[PDB]
């Protein structure tokens, strides 16, 4: 695990798109519930990259890969004390067996934006928040 100067711990997610029109992104499993749905991403490792540790995140958690895009923002978890880089993907490259599939048995799943907020509100409003704008 790393760490902001303030004790924040520092992730980084991709909100992961079919494609170029950001209709449909793709939520994975939470690890602690499985019943719930959580934005892939994780924490970076010493010295990595913001946009490097995204792309690794969402490759071990929804083995899927595509093209970078914009950083959307940076986002804090008050409660759990962690600052989170949030870029957009656009998936380009679907793995049938990744990491978290044969490890824990995480699931994935396409969500229209609007219903990718609904499931998300509950447990993770903070990545609810990252589809505001
Ligand atoms: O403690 P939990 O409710 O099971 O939540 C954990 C925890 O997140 P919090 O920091 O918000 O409590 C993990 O982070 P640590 O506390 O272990 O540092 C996080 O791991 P990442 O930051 O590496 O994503 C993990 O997520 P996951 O196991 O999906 O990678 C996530 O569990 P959820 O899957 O339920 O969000
Ligand atoms: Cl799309
Ligand atoms: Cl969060
Ligand atoms: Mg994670
Ligand atoms: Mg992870
Ligand atoms: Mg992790």
């Amino acid at each position: 695990r790393t760490y902001d100067g303030d004790g924040y711990k520092k992730r980084a997610a991709c909100l992961c798109f079919r494609s170029e029109s950001e209709e449909e992104v793709l939520l994975v499993s939470s690890s602690r519930h499985p019943d719930r749905w959580i934005v892939p991403g994780g924490g970076m490792e010493p010295e990595e990259e913001p946009s490097v540790a995204a792309v690794r995140e969402v490759c071990e958690e929804a083995g899927v890969k595509g093209t970078l895009g914009r950083l959307v923002g940076i986002f804090e978890n008050q409660e759990r004390k962690h600052r989170t880089y949030v870029y957009v993907l656009i998936v380009t490259e679907v793995l049938e067996d990744w990491e978290d599939s044969v490890n824990i048995g995480r699931k994935r799943e396409w969500f229209k934006i609007e219903d990718a907020i609904k499931v998300l509100q509950y447990h993770k409003p903070v990545q609810a928040s990252y589809f505001e704008t």
